[PDB]
Order: C-alpha cells, then structure tokens, then sequence
C-alpha cells in the first residue's frame, strides 16, 4: 500500500531498521512494517513494569502508597527523579510515574525488584497474552541493543496489541487503567518523537526508549479529536553501535501514518 511504500522509503533514507505497528481501534485494522521482527525495547519496557505493579495493586489495594527507600547504591546511569530522593523514600506510585514520565532508570529497577526480577515482568506479559515480550536484564544493561540479541526485545505487533489491552482494553482494572493513561499522557520525553509527526490537537500518551546502536523508540496511544483512538508503536535501530538517536524518523513515520486516517 501507499503507506508501506512511504515507510519503506523512510527506512531506506534513514540507514537503519524501522518497525511500525498501528492499530486503528475504529475497525481494528492494523498497519504493520517489520511488524514481526524483534527490536530492542529499551525504555519502552518500563510500561510493562509499571502495568505489572498496577496489576498487583488490584489485590493489594494500598500497594502504590508503599514507600520504597532510594539508597545511593540504587542509582544507575539516568535517575532524574530518584536522584532527588536519595536517602529518602518514593512510593511505588511515584516510582511508576518517574519511570514512565521521566524514564528514570532507578525507578525501573525498583519496579523490577517489586516484581521479583525481570522474570516477574515477563510473567505479567504472558499473563495478559503477550508471548513475545521478554525482559531479561535490569537497567542499564537492557539497553545494549546488540543486533540479533533476543534479550529485552519485542515485536511491533506484539507491543501494539499489548499497549492497546493495557490502556484501552481491560487487562487492568478500571482505576489502574485510568492511572496508566494519566501517566502516559503526562510523559515529558516524547515531544520530538511520535508527537512531532501528529496534529497538535491530538492527545497523545507515549513512552520513548533509546539505547545503543542508535536505538530510538516510541510507543503511543493517540486520541484524535472526534475519532476512535489509535495505538502506534515505532521502533528504530541502526547498524553502528555509537549511532546517534533519530527521533525525527519516528516523527516522520507517525506523519506518514497520520496521512490517510
């Protein structure tokens, strides 16, 4: 189709490998580009860890208010929010917000710990029907994004379906789903990625990710004004280990998708 030819051309112009999955919830139609290829998730995996903790809170009603101590040993490479609370506590809610809206890596590791390790995050994916997601490592090593390495990868199709279920479906309870949506809508790191290729009037909730090999990702739920929501996953990775991020590719892919809906 037209859109797939334009995405292929964008990919060729970029020098990297692009994966796109769009779900239009109006008719459950899907647009896929390298939809079943594995890509390193990098920080887009934080959505799954936060959602897993939200799922736990359906039974442990007070869980999100549980204080968690931030110690200096906990700090890793990128901790914009946790840094502000060293030798203090953050609640699991605050850690989830930090992981999602600021991509805080210490926050992510605390969420993984709460779930009993990366295997606990993966288990949640399996429990909601995602047989593709795999989280193998903690921060920061899950971002190595080595070509061919299946660790810490998913496919665009799988992540689009899972993101749909978490935000628009009923994989989570009503209060949990609403909280997740509120967190995603408040993301602070996405202005140059999917959001930049979309009409300014559309409401977007997203989670970016970046890693080695110039890996540049964004996953989004999109609420166009007067139109059913869309789920859009854009993954991009490059052949050079030290390649620079290419958020413009994600913006361009979103623009190409937006042309036609």
């Amino acid at each position: 189709s037209a859109v797939q030819q334009k995405l292929a051309a964008l990919e060729k112009s970029s020098g990297g490998r692009l994966g796109v999955a769009l779900i239009d919830t109006a008719d459950n139609t899907q647009v896929l580009y390298r939809g079943d290829e594995r890509f390193p998730m990098c920080s887009t995996s934080k959505v799954m860890a936060a959602a897993a903790v939200l799922k736990q809170s359906e039974t442990q009603k007070q869980l999100l208010n549980q204080p968690v101590e931030i110690k200096p040993a906990d700090l890793v490479n990128y901790n914009p929010i946790a840094e502000k609370h060293v030798n203090g506590t953050m609640t699991l809610a605050e850690l989830s917000a930090a992981a999602l809206q600021y991509s805080d890596n210490t926050a992510m590791n605390k969420l993984i710990a709460q779930l009993g390790g990366p295997g606990g995050v993966t288990a949640f994916a399996r429990a909601i029907g995602d047989e593709t997601f795999r989280l193998d490592r903690t921060e920061p090593t899950l971002n190595t994004a080595i070509p061919g390495d299946p660790r810490d990868t998913t496919t665009p199709r799988a992540m689009a379906q899972t993101l749909r279920q978490l935000t628009l479906g009923h994989a989570l309870g009503e209060t949990q789903r609403a909280q997740l949506v509120t967190w995603l809508k408040g993301n602070t790191t996405g202005a140059a990625s999917i959001r930049a290729g979309l009409p300014t009037s559309w409401t977007v909730g997203d989670k970016t990710g970046s890693g080695d090999y110039g890996t540049t990702n964004d996953i989004a739920v999109i609420w166009p004004q007067g139109r059913a929501p869309l789920v859009l996953v854009t993954y991009f990775t490059q052949p050079q280990q030290n390649a620079e991020s290419r958020r413009d590719v994600l913006a361009s892919a979103a623009r190409i998708i937006a042309e036609g809906l």
